[PDB]
């Protein structure tokens, strides 16, 4: 009639409370509730569990909780272990599994009820290797933190059977934030191209380590890969001459889209996030912008469909969701410009290969775009 | 009722029945490779399967009884680059010229 | 000479790192001079050929 209800999964935090990507699912069902003007006749509503993501049974509890409560769609247990679950829960019961980070798809998974809002790494890592040419580099220094980030950087490990980079492959330690081992040998090395794969928690530990060991004088050369380099204290660094260049996703250039970052930070009020860390406060991180958009994509394939009927599925016994075919179809195929560009989904897997980036750089009066 | 799960034996579905042994106390003994996650804090699992932490030494070992210095790995699927990380990451403190395929 | 007002001597370092000049004798207290080492680390003129 008038009301149609989401599930969700999410980290359990313990010291402090209700984490980064629950604030932004609820942030964002409460304002297409609020802006009654976007699909005014149904209200929604959700049934956020708790889980720990490591815990692939943990997981296939609460999907099977929130499908015998009846929902319409699982907004993603967001990481590798427990994605593949709760996906495999979802293709058998019909029900849609809107993913917002990125996994490993297995090259023969035969599922089909579930997207993925974050950018392939198929199309990031062309990115990278565009941009590894417009600086006409022939030596580069792939460092990564966990093993599944060399199949993220596929299409750059393969580069030099087809141009002329050289690369050398290295992985930061895995228990401390001490990489200095490792920076000692690369300014030993002569290495002065790096192509850094780390999350900007991560980032930030190294930029500050890479700074006490004098490697950032104006020779040396930084690419992330991360979609959020634009949060980092680069203040410390503006004035040294170094030349970090990194790609970004999250439209600040819109008026409309930076409103609702400025409408973000008041309910983020509550956050002294240790300035002592490296990161800068107040902005809301790109795994947050996607949960924002994911919300506002099912938003459009609902208004295009009014004759859903959220009915109680069960486990144990086995029958698909009758409006599952209907309905999924609906979201592969959808368009909204919300917070990251354009959203519009591959129909062949149903991942994200067709977006708008802008390549971000360093320079004397901050962190500046330089390019589309 | 068992006392013991002998391995889906493929990294699709090695990672949930891993999960499912760890939370119901059961061990899990797998019996092919597969993708160990570095922040796995799973405890109930046996690989018999030899550890490519091992075999990527003892194949960077062989190129330098034969005493290479231009090597070409060719892969087959994206899992398998993980497989050979100690011969990936080798030119960096031996005399080797990777080209990958 | 250093700016007698304020401790910023950004503007100073800005044209000796510039000027290519790797070897300076400053002549100040011990308070100033702990401002501006870490001024000259902002700056990225503490690498290894500086003196
Ligand atoms: C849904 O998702 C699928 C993924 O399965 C998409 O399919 C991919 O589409 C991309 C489009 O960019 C294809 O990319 C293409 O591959 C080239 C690779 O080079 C090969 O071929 C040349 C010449 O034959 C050889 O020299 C070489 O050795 C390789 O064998 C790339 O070079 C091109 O992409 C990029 O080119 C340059 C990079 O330097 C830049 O201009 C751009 O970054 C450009 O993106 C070329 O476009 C890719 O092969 C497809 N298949 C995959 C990944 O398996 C679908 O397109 C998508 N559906 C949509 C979007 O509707
Ligand atoms: C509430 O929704 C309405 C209807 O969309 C918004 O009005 C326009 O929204 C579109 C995109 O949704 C923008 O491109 C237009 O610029 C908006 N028109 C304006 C601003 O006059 C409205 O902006 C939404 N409310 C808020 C607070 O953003
Ligand atoms: C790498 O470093 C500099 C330092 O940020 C980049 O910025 C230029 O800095 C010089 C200082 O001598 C200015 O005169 C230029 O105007 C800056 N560039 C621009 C576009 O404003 C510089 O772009 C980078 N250079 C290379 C070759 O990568
Ligand atoms: C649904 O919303 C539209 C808005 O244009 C309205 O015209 C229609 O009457 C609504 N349907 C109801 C209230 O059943």
């Amino acid at each position: 009639t008038h009301v149609l209800r989401f599930g969700g999964i999410f980290e359990y935090v313990e010291s402090g409370p209700m984490g980064a990507e629950e604030l932004a699912f609820r942030f964002a069902v409460n304002t297409i509730n609020r802006n009654r003007t976007l699909l005014p006749n149904t209200t929604l509503t959700y049934d956020t569990q708790k889980i720990n993501l490591y815990d692939s049974f943990e997981a296939s509890k609460k999907a099977c909780d929130q499908l015998s409560l009846g929902v319409a769609a699982i907004f993603g247990p967001s990481h590798s272990s427990s994605a593949n679950a709760v996906q495999s829960i979802c293709n058998a019961l019909g029900v849609p599994h809107i993913q917002t980070r990125w996994k490993h798809q297995v090259s023969d998974n035969k599922d089909s009820f579930y997207v993925s809002l974050y950018p392939d790494f198929s199309s990031l890592s062309r990115a990278i290797l565009d941009l590894v040419q417009f600086f006409k580099w022939k030596t580069v220094t792939v460092v990564y933190d966990d093993s599944t980030g060399l199949i993220r950087l596929q299409e750059l490990i393969k580069a030099p059977s087809r141009y002329n980079l050289r690369l050398k492959i290295r992985q930061l330690p895995a228990d401390t934030k001490d990489a200095k081992p490792l920076l000692k040998e690369m300014k030993r090395g002569k290495e002065f191209h790096v192509i850094f794969d780390c999350s900007h928690e991560m980032a930030a530990g190294i930029l500050k380590q890479a700074l006490a060991m004098g490697m950032m004088t104006e020779y040396y050369h930084y690419i992330f890969t991360t979609l959020d380099l634009f949060a980092l204290d680069v203040e410390p660094y503006r004035y040294s001459g170094v030349n970090m260049t990194g790609f970004r996703i999250l439209n600040t250039e819109n008026t409309q889209v930076s409103s609702i970052i400025e409408k973000w930070s008041m309910e983020r009020l509550q956050a002294p996030p240790k300035p002592d860390s490296g990161l800068l406060d107040g902005f809301m991180t790109t795994d947050a912008a996607l949960m924002y958009d994911a919300v506002h994509v099912v938003s459009v394939a609902v208004q295009q469909f009014p004759q859903m009927t959220v009915s109680s599925l069960q486990c144990n016994r086995h029958k698909p969701w009758r409006f599952g075919t209907r309905f999924m179809s609906l979201i592969k195929e959808a368009h909204w410009e919300g917070l990251t560009g354009r959203i519009t989904f591959n129909k062949t897997n149903g991942l994200r290969t067709d977006f708008d980036l802008d390549v971000i750089s360093l320079k004397e009066e901050g962190l500046e775009k330089i390019g589309t």
